[PDB]
Order: structure tokens, then C-alpha cells, then sequence
DNA sequence: GAGAAGTGAAAGTACTTTCACTTCTC
DNA sequence: GAGAAGTGAAAGTACTTTCACTTCTC
């Protein structure tokens, strides 16, 4: 009965993905819009990916790389969660990202 | 993009020919023969229960497990959840017994 | 008597499943 | 300018998906 979002990110920020616990409450998430030219699936759409294969939406070695979704699924999720509010001061545009507080 | 949900499946299912009635233009029955009673034929009791399981896709004919106990639970439980179908509960048990409900109008 | 069958409720994905017992049937 | 990508919210099975738009990026 594996973790649920507040966990997966909790841990996932505690290892080495690519964003931070820029605080001991708050964290970041690489929201590079994916039309920006410097967009590498393997560098931006990661957590997004981790989580989809984690939660079992996708499975590496699959034919749908579709990380747009991976992002939505992940966006929406982060939405729902009640113990992680995105500190809205940051609807970022370039060298962009989304920011949230974990409800303590 | 979805099929009907319980209040429908039964609505229709009582409007055809299964084995229970719209013993009213609000209320209906459901063959709850306990299944240890000796006169228990899967094909005669555990039907709707079945329709629904293969309907909702739980089972699909020709599948290694007719298990209609479940069919019954899945169906019992469901009927429970639904908010627009209240079983008028003051009812009968044992030997050709059935459950009765009103559809909230 | 006791093993198949049944439940409701609550926790998982608008029904389902699962949990934790509880009835039945002979 | 315009087409790929993004959204939030709401309706489907605690995330997902789907709806109905809306932003980006160059």
C-alpha cells in the first residue's frame, strides 16, 4: 500500500532529483514549460515521470512517453492534496517552477 | 464514455424480464434467496446480481469464477451507496423472500 | 455445529473492495 | 499568430480524467 503524494515528493526531495527543500517546510518543482526550447523530457518531466510510473500510470519501456500528462496527473494531484499548499507567489514563466508549502 | 449507473441498470432491468417487479410506480423487489436454501439455482436467483457484475464489467461470461456470492455483495453494497434508492426496510426474510425499495423520486 | 454465505461500514478507486464479524441452512 | 502545452475544477474511480478553456514560446 505504497506512499501517497505527500510522501513520494517528501522522499523525492530528500534524495537527488532536481528540485529543493528550499526550507524546512517548503519546496520547488521544475515546471519548465515544455515548449521552451531547452526542454529535455529526461531533465524536466522527471518527478512527473517518477510519479506516473510510481502510481502506476505508466511503465518505463512503454510506448506512451506522454509526459504532458505525467505533468497534469502530477499537477492535478499536487492540487488535491491537502497537506501541501502551493505558495501561489510564483506562476513562473521562464527558468520556471511551481512552489508549495506542505501543510504542517 | 460510461454506461448507465445502478439507478438505471435496475430501472431498466425491472422494466424488462428478469424475475422481480416494480410492485409499484416508485417501489420494487429483488430475489434475495439466501443461497444455502436448497432451492438455489445460480441461474435463477443470482441473476441481476450477475447481469450487473458483467455489466459493470466485474465478470465477463466464460471466466474462471462464477462467484455470485460476490455478485450479490458488489450488488448489495452498491444498492447501499446509491442515494436515490432507499430500501423500504421493514421487510421479509426466508423461503421465497425478497428485498423491497422505493426509488427516491 | 460449523462452514458456506451474508453483511455494513470504511477505506480504496459512485461504486468497489476489504475488514471484521455475523447469519444461515440442514 | 497559432499550435503545442498548460490549467483548474468537476466529475470519474485520493488521485485521475475529462471539460472547457487559457497560456506559452519563438
Amino acid at each position: 500500500m505504497r506512499p501517497w503524494l505527500e510522501m513520494q515528493i517528501n522522499s523525492n526531495q530528500i534524495p537527488g532529483l532536481i528540485w529543493i527543500n528550499k526550507e524546512e517546510m517548503i519546496f520547488q518543482i521544475p515546471w519548465k514549460h515544455a515548449a521552451k526550447h531547452g526542454w529535455d523530457i529526461n531533465k524536466d518531466a522527471c518527478l512527473f515521470r517518477s510519479w506516473a510510473i510510481h502510481t502506476g500510470r505508466y511503465k518505463a519501456g512503454e510506448k506512451e512517453p506522454d509526459p504532458k500528462t505525467w505533468k497534469a496527473n502530477f499537477r492535478c494531484a499536487m492540487n488535491s492534496l491537502p497537506d501541501i499548499e502551493e505558495v501561489k507567489d510564483q506562476s513562473r514563466n521562464k527558468g520556471s517552477s511551481a512552489v508549495r508549502v506542505y501543510r504542517m
